[PDB]
């Protein structure tokens, strides 16, 4: 279990184009955002009047936040770690957010679910500690922030607002019930897509 997880993530770094697309022309880099957004849209669609927030941070990390159910935090018996950790680290649990985690120098997960805030940090897909309770909340949802690995992504390594805005406008149109916010903390640029 311990070694298959490290191997599944290793397999993604060994053949990254097969999982995320071109790692040199900016395709793969922006696909990283699209993969997390697709998970948030899928959650948004599972509910009513849900909202997704996509933030380009000033340090060229991206966060994707939904106000959905929250990824489950209970122990997954096969692995003996939180379901959230399994979803983030096990390739076989639509390539999945585990690809983004494998190709991220750092990833931060914050889940709001069943009265509690839960947080976990990853480096190159490796958890730094078990998912932990950091406090109380009556909000629900999932926030993923990721810093793409420059051991994978070459040449085009800076996120382009217009590439994210165009995809999110398409996704707003195709999912007319979902609110999508895009925020660029590098310059204060902000858009709200809601059909
Ligand atoms: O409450 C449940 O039964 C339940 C199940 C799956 C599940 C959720 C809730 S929320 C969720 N995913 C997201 O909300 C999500 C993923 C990412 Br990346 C973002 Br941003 N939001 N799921 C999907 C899922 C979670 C674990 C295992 C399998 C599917």
């Amino acid at each position: 279990s311990s070694i298959k997880v490290l191997k599944g993530l290793d397999a993604v770094r060994k053949r990254p184009g097969m999982y995320i697309g071109d790692t040199d022309d900016g395709t793969g880099l922006h696909h990283m955002v699209f993969e997390v957004v697709d998970n948030a849209i899928d959650e948004a669609l599972a509910g009513h009047c849900k909202e997704i927030i996509v933030t380009i941070h000033a340090d060229n990390s991206v966060s994707v936040q939904d106000d959905g159910r929250g990824i489950p935090t209970g122990i997954h018996p096969e692995e003996g770690v939180s379901a959230a950790e399994v979803i983030m680290t096990v390739l076989h649990a639509g390539v999945g957010v585990s690809v983004v985690n494998a190709l991220s120098q750092k990833l931060e997960l914050v889940i709001q679910r069943e009265g509690k805030i839960h947080r976990q940090i990853y480096e190159h897909g490796v958890p730094q500690a078990p998912l932990a309770v950091t406090g109380e909340t009556e909000k629900t949802g999932t926030m993923v922030r990721f810093w793409p690995s420059l051991e994978t992504f070459t040449n085009v390594t800076e996120f382009e607002y217009e590439i994210l805005a165009k995809r999110l406008r398409e996704l707003s149109f195709l999912n007319s019930g979902v609110s999508i916010r895009l925020r660029d903390k590098r310059d204060g640029k902000e858009d709200h897509f809601h059909y």
